[PDB]
């Protein structure tokens, strides 16, 4: 699967610009983005189900701008799929593929053994109704898994189930895919996930493409600001910042606390003025707990969740207007009102450009 | 609000055995459990909705099983509101407060507040019917969210709003239980919501009540396995292990592992007996990085998620048919096959009988 300058419009609204994405044969690909990224459209784009109204895009090799949705040689599975009503699960899960199979011997053979593998070995002689509906979406993934397309494009497939059975489907899922070692497109808002089953993970924003690389390089590299702030939960913190040097890969900033403090940060100080105003990011997981001073934050506590395992603390500092994000593990036991203080680790400090863009950090992460 | 041996069911098969919830005033209570624990009925049940086949329920300080729904003294916006096509956003979210309360004091202080934190200011009255993909939500569920019944009732709220709009809603939902000091009870399966968000919980399991109390109190001293299971994720760890010696605040099993290590565990000791098989349960943000040798667990790795501020690694352990999980902070790099060695913490650990029940913990957590 491979897109050239693929684009889509309805007279002006633009949904769909420019991209360029080359996925490689037996690669599993994620797209993320917020709510209108247009990432279901481009998933769509490529079944057939929408249509693509500029540039290219190849299946297998040969171009498929115009091939029926069902001759692509894609399969797929979304959000809350609808089965059959008058055939049973075991009907199901086998419609596909028995469009085209080697008749009970193979079919009757890849659904049992997918049925397992689904926890619905016990279900195969009912019927779509008086079945849970967590089990119906297992069995409409399950058909896409016997028909074993040449390329899996998948919506939130696991949408429906709940914590503590989307962990078994989220690892079937890779088990699967390494032994059909099949293209597959997935699509997400659960982080984790994405993470956890892509080699390449594609950061959409505004129907445009964000970003594209593997999951600790959007981590640790975030090419923007938007694709900082976009990838990790308790989002990075940003702090105001003026520039007042730079050094061959160096740049300092005064940061906003107090006695104007200054810093030397490790990044590419390109396209960077003396006296520019820039953005400075840190992950609430890598500020510093404090008995590690050099650059020390202090401001007073304003929000204090226990989620038992960890600890968020939101911390207010007057000459920075919000909250400063921090994580520290286990329990920390710290009332709202108290004063608390942190440390900043410049070897892991982001600096984003009035452009938004970011000034390529020089510290070597490990992975 | 309170109940007392409700029992929901039809005639014979229940849904809903002996329950008896206490819910104190000005307390924010969440509802969680697995698919079909029954902790949605019982919401309605609880506005009406259901017909309770037995017990009683006190809401406010009068039974009110055979008083209708709309005539209860509560609130609740459930799911999924649906709108009115016709009546344009001029003529939405409200009907309640609206024959009444003093003229503009209705829908300027009260009504209008809720559209802020939503970016909602483009709907003001914008008739809904046929919009966006989701634009009709905004004017649908807020339609009663202003009327500061005496106790509110939600049911799986910011479900299908990114890890935007759903973050802050955690953040005001919170902030109007503290304007309105009023009573809620909110249902999900966001488990940090849950534990972000009451002051006490109740966990349901098959339309039993597991157990109720503070979240760290779930967390730390689970009643039974169920509860030790369903609280956290990834899943506590559990390791069979026979139980060689007891004492009147102690209790020794041991491991699985070859060299068979016994280790004292500081637990109940109450309902236990020598010889006995027994669960141990440890969490996998519990396990230690081996360099304190106390107590080792070594294995091959087989699992390894990089979720870029923490490292899962599964380690495969001889004579225990499942894995192993252990969460640690930042990097950590290690390839499949590997032998891995974690520290087992005798403070930290759970334990359980047969039965499931745990054999209380005797260490004080802090917090």
């Amino acid at each position: 699967v491979q897109l050239q300058n693929v684009t889509k419009a309805w007279g002006e609204v633009v949904v769909s610009k420019d991209i360029n994405l080359d996925i490689h044969e037996g690669e599993f690909v994620v797209f993320v983005g917020p709510s209108g990224c247009g990432k279901s459209t481009l998933l769509r784009m490529i079944a057939g189900l929408e249509t693509i109204t500029s540039g290219d895009l190849f299946i297998g090799e040969k171009r498929m701008n115009d091939t029926p949705p069902a001759e692509r040689g894609v399969g797929m599975v979304f959000q809350s799929y609808a089965l059959y009503p008058h055939l049973s699960v075991a009907e199901n899960m086998s419609f596909g593929l028995k469009l085209a199979g080697a008749k009970k011997e193979v079919i009757n053979q890849r659904v049992n053994q997918v049925a397992e593998v689904l926890q619905l070995a016990h279900l195969l002689d009912r019927k779509p109704k008086a079945l849970s509906g967590g089990q119906r979406q297992r069995v409409a993934i399950g058909r896409t898994l016997v028909a074993e397309p040449s390329v899996f494009l998948l919506d939130e497939p696991l949408s429906n189930l709940d914590a503590a059975l989307r962990v078994q489907m989220r690892i079937e899922i890779s088990r699967l895919h390494k032994r059909l070692g099949r293209t597959m497109i997935y699509v997400t808002h659960d982080q984790v996930e994405a993470m956890t089953l892509a080699d390449k993970i594609v950061v959409l924003d505004a129907g445009r493409v964000a970003q594209v690389g593997k999951p600790l390089e959007l981590y640790h590299y975030p090419a923007d600001r938007f694709v900082a702030g976009f990838i990790g939960s308790p989002k990075m913190n940003f702090l105001p910042v003026k520039v007042t040097a730079t050094a061959i890969d160096q740049v300092q900033v005064e940061l906003p606390m107090p006695n104007r403090q200054q810093v030397w940060l490790p990044v590419e100080s390109r396209d960077v003025q003396v006296g520019a105003n820039m953005s400075l990011g840190i992950r609430p997981e890598h500020l510093l707990p404090s008995d590690i001073a050099d650059v020390i934050l202090e401001g007073e506590v304003q929000v204090v969740e226990q989620l038992g395992n960890e600890t968020q603390i939101h911390i207010q500092i007057p000459s920075i207007r919000q909250n400063l994000v921090y994580r520290q593990n286990d329990v920390v036991l710290v009332e709202e009102g108290a004063t608390f203080a942190i440390g900043l680790p410049p070897e892991r400090c982001h600096l984003f450009r009035e452009d938004g863009t970011a000034c390529r950090r020089l510290h070597k992460e490990p992975g």
